[PDB]
């Protein structure tokens, strides 16, 4: 009758799928902000020269 | 007497706690790195007009 | 014979341990990528400044 543990493990199980996937999700939104930061910082290193 | 188990659990479930706190704040962050990247894009996209 | 229970403990264990590192690498990237928005935002503050 002890099922309260496999409840529990079934809530974090959940809980660790969705964490997953936010954090895939974050990744791949980072890794685009990055080099968007990597081409500005390129960029305005030039901007900086032609002045 | 296997609450060993139960342990366990608790021990999972504080770890999981703390990720997604620390998800939260990550998502938070890069939110607002992303719109400082396309802002700095975009200033960029003129300076480089004007010139 | 209910080792059914423990077997799913390990395999959640395993993947909040991945979680916790590819967070801890993500917060890493993120701080660095802040970093660089913010250089990069006062460098133009400036360049548009210069003209």
């Amino acid at each position: 009758r002890d099922q309260e543990l496999e409840a529990r493990l079934v809530e974090l199980e959940t809980r660790l799928s969705f964490q997953e996937q936010a954090l895939t999700e974050l990744s791949e939104a980072l890794a685009d902000a990055r080099l968007t930061g990597a081409r500005n910082a390129e960029l305005i290193r030039h901007l900086l020269e032609d002045l």
